[PDB]
């Protein structure tokens, strides 16, 4: 199977690497984690919250890590160039908090310790992208406030506050309610507006879960109470749309499979998402993607990091 | 004690007769009422429900209700020119549910066994102005469908129904809430609107409870599915705002104490409602009533109707 006959026998193009985020395209980097090593992590389930994690498998330039002490039902992939895990210690030098192996209590783990234990070894620290030592996204702070839309609701605007900073990125979390629905950002996302963004617009802004008197809500008197600042109008910058175009093809992640990596066209656009088809297989299982995430990438990502390439299902 | 020895001591004026609904103002109407007469009626605290009621007290031209076979703890005050009272059988004459008294099935009561085995009267049907013997209001029928304030939650207009029509009134239900919500209403009704005036005013409208994908109610597909037409738009009047002023006096039921009337001033206005202030006491138990309202009236109306009413609070 490949791509140049494909392209030929179906008459179309592939998306070019230009239209992808350099992390995405970028196939040159050698995959420099091995089987055992230990690292921290964030769980994806629960974004807020920082695990100790094992490499479990690699294959090409992804990874499946491992939750020490838990089932293996949880373990998940990762690229190797992900910014949502970091080296054995980082949390302590950063001010995060730590989720001990199952078992633990989080004033009876220390790394040293637990390398020692498991004969284990941490991961080399330049392996990872993301360590807390790169340029901040310009005005927002931790305790910080904004209007975000929440991803699992998303006719909502809702009072949210910056709750973690980490290189140019951070953490969005809506006040009074799950962490579950927390989610990381930069200052050009499209979910993310200031203070008073829905005011100016005519919409309802959603108030902290159950705040007293909602209808009355006023940010003011909100940010007062709470000891918080709005984050700056000057910091939210505006992300111009994506160019994919329907019919463009590219490999993408199997969100049913995620070991595996299939052959995939743009179904359809809008100015922050693409809808992803997997050539050959029901449209029942197509599925809207932000243009930016890490699990799609463009043709050849599969072939040059050596990860298989699922081809299109024919008979 | 008297009001024109008052008005001369505060230099204070009565709201004029001119003010009030004729209903809140009459005064030469007597009382057929009597102890121990039987009737049905609403329940205040379920405004769609009716119940055996009986006369346990008359003062002036008011009246007390007990519901048969409940604590008297539920009892409550209405005028005898009321509307939400009706004469016995009147349900079963009219398309309406009536509630038995405590510990009997629906289907095993009936009035005439009922009135051999209390060896009661029924309050004779020239006592009632509601029989449902008058005009309906004109455009509304059961079955419509129109947008309503939620007077509990008044930010919010909601998809409602009318389910109830009486004379000249008609009840409106949020759909799948329940009916604790509900109110009667008639053309007039400022908070009443139909189906549309939200989109039209960029306001938001609350679907019914829990509809399946409530960001896209649409209105026309919602009537469709029920089988159902909006109440047309020519049905629905405007009512002019009172002329209270604040500093009128007047005379209102006292609602912590309902068998009590007391002299009370306007502290506020709003297009339709007032504050009432009770002249002596605690602005603590000032309260916003609606200027329609049965029980308030006009300087003279407990003199008039034999009531008593209580003087300002004094030292």
């Amino acid at each position: 199977w490949s791509w140049e006959s494909y392209l030929e026998e179906q008459k179309a193009i592939t998306a070019p690497v230009s239209l992808f985020q350099d992390s995405q395209a970028v196939t040159h980097n050698k995959n420099g984690f091995k089987l055992g090593m230990k690292l921290e992590g964030i769980d994806p389930q629960h974004p807020s919250m920082y695990f100790i994690l094992t490499v479990a498998e690699v294959c090409g330039y992804r990874l499946r890590l491992h939750f020490d002490g838990y089932s293996e039902c949880h373990d998940f992939w990762v690229n190797a160039n992900s910014p949502d895990i970091h080296p054995a210690g980082w949390f302590e030098k950063t001010g995060h908090k730590l989720q001990p192996p199952k078992g633990y209590k989080e004033e009876e783990f220390s790394w040293s310790q637990y390398l020692r234990s498991t004969r284990a070894q941490a991961a080399p620290k330049h392996l990872f992208v993301s360590q807390s030592h790169s340029p901040p996204p310009l005005g927002f702070q931790v305790g910080m406030k904004l209007e975000a839309v929440d991803r699992m609701n998303p006719s909502l605007v809702c009072v949210a506050s910056v709750t973690d900073v980490v290189d140019s990125r951070f953490l969005v979390h809506f006040d009074n309610w799950d962490d579950t629905y927390d989610y990381w950002c930069d200052p050009s996302s499209p979910y993310i507006h200031p203070v008073g963004w829905c005011q100016k617009q005519g919409k309802p802004l959603t108030p902290p879960q159950d705040y007293p008197d909602p209808d009355n809500f006023c940010w003011e008197k909100y940010l007062e109470e709470t000891g918080a600042s709005a984050v700056p109008t000057w910091a939210f910058k505006v992300r111009p749309p994506h160019s994919f175009l329907v019919n463009m093809k590219l490999e993408a992640v199997d969100r049913r499979n995620p070991a595996l990596i299939r052959v995939a066209s743009v179904e359809d656009v809008e100015d922050h998402r693409i809808k992803i088809h997997f050539d050959g297989w029901s449209h029942g299982y197509d599925f809207w993607i932000d243009a930016d995430h890490p699990d799609i990438h463009p043709a050849g990502w599969c072939s040059k990091t050596g990860h298989p390439l699922q081809p299109p299902l024919g008979p």
